[PDB]
């Protein structure tokens, strides 16, 4: 056995990792929106309830649910490894001042439990929580003073596990993200694999590093198969970060022989694979029609330690069907026939669909159209209110980081 | 003895009209969310169930809840009156082609029922809905084919009935709206106070009238008392508008002697008067705290048939208690202490609250601070849910227009 075990998107879930929103959706103001990638302020209170009946529906068909803030928690297994987060933090938590810093320095160690310290990190910092320093006690960027309400900016985000890191076979992608308010997240993971008693110690091994020059997102990542590996060339997801992706699970030999390449960088409307492309059964997926037209797939594989490119130029239900094994593929249109439905129901994350088994779904109740035609086709499905989770721009899939599935 | 009677912003409501969420919210577009006035796309059945419940509140108050599709369906009281609405409602819809202006004249003239026609009307068609008019019966701009799914545009804002048309003593301020795409909304107005069986008939003195070339929007116009009128000189309301307004009032003597005209013209980030300012009770406001430091008032009166203006440059809440005539006003503070808060709530509509009876309000649930201030106040408070009707970025009072309120 080992720690993680993810080798489909469709295995019976056994294991996910969760975030359940904190302070960091509370100090979310209206000018700071965009950049935070939030598009409306969430109702905390609201977002737990519906985050703990998300958690719960899980809990319901057996799945052991994990929290990320649980998990970075128990990573700090002695004061040197709590002292040692605390700094990297800091140093990533873009400060203006040394005086500020050396405030939330000494305000951090003094948060004696260790998930309550986790989750102050991931909350940021308040200006009003801090004292009033002396002029005396101030550098030049401390005298700059500035209306802007925070020391450290939150992570709001943070309840989407499905960007910072994503599972493969036995292994994890710890990625460098897009946007630098987001890859502070990667902190998280980063603790996690490397001294959790579980899932540090080198028990879980990286096929990618936060480190690493190039971006890519786990929402461009999907586990196919045991053999095949689907990675889209995003927006959020350079090309360069794939080529290192696939040399380092064929070094790792994770038992991954494909890659399905799915090239839509110039799509700059749709930031993750997953957003227009999810597995919900063996032969069926969910898909946003529009991506059908401008869509480029290639097969690349690792042969006598080099790497060779096959533009794949037909159908794309035949490609898949014959990379999975099946007869036939059923690609189930997003918001059906109408354009209005499937624009409105996209952006509501409809195609982003979370299977916990094969033909078993878990979607939010407001994408009705999408979730009627999932019904008809067969499907079973756990429906969610995500009235303040959608806020956030994301749907279950990107609330869900799966530690391990049932083998197919 | 009249079906208007409006002396205030907190007697005792009587009448209230509202609008349900119908399928222009339905018609929402996440590219179009621009050329249209919404923060998010909100989940109609949803949206419906909320609106319900807050309608429902107001009836368990023995407040009557009239319905603008109702009043406006039932304004056609003639054929003649139902073409006359038809052709009006083409005229401003902005339609690209004569063959397709044709088509919709045809399916709206076979819709039966009054009510399913201004329904229809307010949801707006899309170009999916319409036959294929042979390239032969086609004209210029109707072969320039577009990716532009509506032949009409919903009007999705509809349920917020604040704005459009205000009701002011025994008249209504019939609005022309800033933007001409949200003016189309003010036909539904003029058809229910000129040809209404109980609002029209000239029964209702209009104040305003939606051909007027100035724009005043209703969120501008408050009824402090039975003597003054509290005006806003906004983004959305030009100055001109507001002595056109005075005058009207004036001289169909409607009996206020007074009105208090509030300059903030130059603050662009609050478009309305009640978003930073509403009346709670006798002696109590909700404010937004940023909003007294770069407020001008002014006392405009109407004396020997001619506009007589007086700079007011004393304390805001000795100005209001000396024109309401109570001994101290308490300007109560949106989101408090707080700034995170205050900004927060500030967005969520906490400074615009609706007032159903003095010191009786009713408020978004998810406005804990505001809420907690107004309690603390000794206010008793009715809380709905409103987590699908806030996309729209509007309150209780912006999604409501009194018809009746007991006299104080």
């Amino acid at each position: 056995q080992t720690p993680i075990h993810v080798y489909s998107e469709i295995g019976k879930l056994k294991k996910v990792l969760l975030h359940r929103p904190g302070k960091e959706i509370e100090n979310l103001m209206p000018d700071y929106l965009e950049r935070l990638l939030f598009d409306d302020i969430p109702f905390l209170e609201d977002a737990q309830k519906e985050h703990d009946a998300f958690a719960q529906a899980l809990r319901d068909e057996g799945i052991e649910v994990l929290y990320l803030e649980t998990l970075a928690a128990e990573s700090l297994v002695t004061p040197e490894i709590r002292e040692a987060f605390i700094d990297e933090y800091l140093s990533e938590a873009n400060i203006r001042g040394r005086a500020t810093k050396k405030a939330i320095r000494e305000l951090l160690m003094a948060i004696e439990d260790n998930q309550e310290l986790i989750e102050k990190t991931m909350a940021g910092v308040q200006k009003s929580e801090l004292p009033e320093i002396p002029a005396s006690e101030k550098g030049l960027t401390d005298l700059v003073e500035s209306n802007y309400p925070f020391a450290i900016d939150p992570m709001p985000n943070l309840y989407f596990t499905r960007d910072p890191f994503a599972t493969i076979g036995t292994g994890v992608s710890l990625n460098h993200m897009f946007s630098e308010t987001r890859n502070r997240e990667t902190l998280y993971g980063k603790y996690i694999f490397t001294h959790h008693p579980i899932y540090g110690g080198g028990k879980v091994p990286m096929v990618y590093d936060r480190n690493e020059t190039t971006r890519i997102e786990g929402g461009d990542e999907l586990v196919l198969s045991k053999d095949v590996l689907a990675v889209g060339i995003s927006q959020r997801t350079d090309a360069a970060s794939i080529e290192k992706l696939l040399v380092n699970i064929f070094k790792q030999n994770l038992g991954f022989k494909k890659v399905l390449a799915f090239e839509f960088a110039n799509n700059r409307k749709f930031m993750h694979l997953d957003t227009v492309f999810t597995m919900v059964d063996y032969d069926k997926f969910t898909i946003h029609p529009e991506i059908e037209g401008d869509l480029r797939v290639y097969s690349v594989t690792y042969d006598n330690e080099e790497l060779h490119i096959v533009e794949e130029k037909g159908d794309l239900a035949e490609l898949l069907a014959a990379n999975l094994g099946v007869e036939k593929v059923d690609l189930i249109r997003c918001g059906g026939d109408n354009l209005v439905a499937a624009g409105r129901e996209q952006w509501n994350d409809g195609s982003n669909t979370l299977t916990i088994a094969p033909g078993v779904v878990v979607v939010y109740n407001r994408n009705t159209i999408t979730n009627a035609i999932l019904e008809s086709k067969g499907l079973k499905l756990i429906k969610i209110h995500g009235s303040e989770l959608v806020r956030g721009r994301g749907g279950p899939r990107c609330m869900s980081m799966p530690f391990e599935r049932e083998d197919i």
